[PDB]
C-alpha cells in the first residue's frame, strides 16, 4: 500500500507526542514524558484509500542536530507544531521551516502548521499571527487540541491530501 512518511517537529512541549499518541491510540493523558525518537506505524483509510501511515515523532530537544537533519532528508510531509499558550514555540517554528528547506533544497515540500493546546484558556498567538507565517510558506494552518481530539484528524490528514496532491 501507499504509504505516507510524516514527521512532526517543534519546540519541546508543544504537544508533538500528544498529537501522534491521540491520532494512533485514540488517548490523551497529562504526563511528562519527552521523546528522544518515536516511530508509529499505522494502517488507516484516507478517502476511501488504505495506506500506511509511518509517522516519526521527534525530539524538540535542540542537542540532536543531527538527528534532525537525517529525518527532515528522508521525511515526506511535515507536521509543524507550536503551542498557542507559548510564543516563543510559535517564534522557534519558521527555524524549522527554513532547515527543512535547506536540507530538502525545496520550498515545496508538504508542510501544515500547527497551532496546539488551542482547549486552554491563556492563549498567547493570536490565529491572525500563524495564518500570516502559514500564506507566507504557502502551507494550510491548523489548530489542534491533542487533549479533546479537537482537529487532530484534520491536521494529519490534511497533510496527507498535501502530499497526495504534491
Ligand atoms: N491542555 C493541553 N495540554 C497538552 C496538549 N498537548 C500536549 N499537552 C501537554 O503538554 C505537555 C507536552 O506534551 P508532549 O506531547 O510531551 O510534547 P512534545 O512536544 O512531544 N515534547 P518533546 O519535544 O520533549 O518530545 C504534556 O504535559 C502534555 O500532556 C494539548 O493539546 N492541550
Ligand atoms: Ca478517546
Ligand atoms: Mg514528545
Ligand atoms: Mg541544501
Amino acid at each position: 500500500m501507499t504509504e505516507y512518511k510524516l514527521v512532526v517537529v517543534g519546540a519541546g512541549g508543544v504537544g508533538k507526542s500528544a498529537l501522534t499518541i491521540q491520532l494512533i491510540q485514540n488517548h490523551f493523558v497529562d504526563e511528562y514524558d519527552p521523546t528522544i525518537e518515536d516511530s508509529y506505524r499505522k494502517q488507516v483509510v484516507i478517502d476511501g484509500e488504505t495506506c500506511l501511515l509511518d509517522i516519526l515523532d521527534t525530539a524538540g530537544q535542540e542537542e540532536y542536530s543531527a538527528m534532525r537533519d537525517q529525518y527532515m532528508r528522508t521525511g515526506e510531509g511535515f507536521l509543524c507544531v507550536f503551542a498557542i499558550n507559548n510564543t516563543k514555540s510559535f517564534e522557534d517554528i519558521h527555524q524549522y521551516f527554513e532547515q527543512i528547506k535547506r536540507v530538502k533544497d525545496s520550498d515545496d515540500v508538504p508542510m501544515v502548521l500547527v497551532g496546539n493546546k488551542c482547549d486552554l484558556a491563556a492563549r498567547t498567538v493570536e490565529s491572525r499571527q500563524a495564518q500570516d507565517l502559514a500564506r507566507s510558506y504557502g502551507i494550510p494552518y491548523i489548530e489542534t487540541s491533542a487533549k479533546t481530539r479537537q482537529g487532530v484528524e484534520d491536521a494529519f490528514y490534511t497533510l496527507v491530501r498535501e502530499i497526495r496532491q504534491h
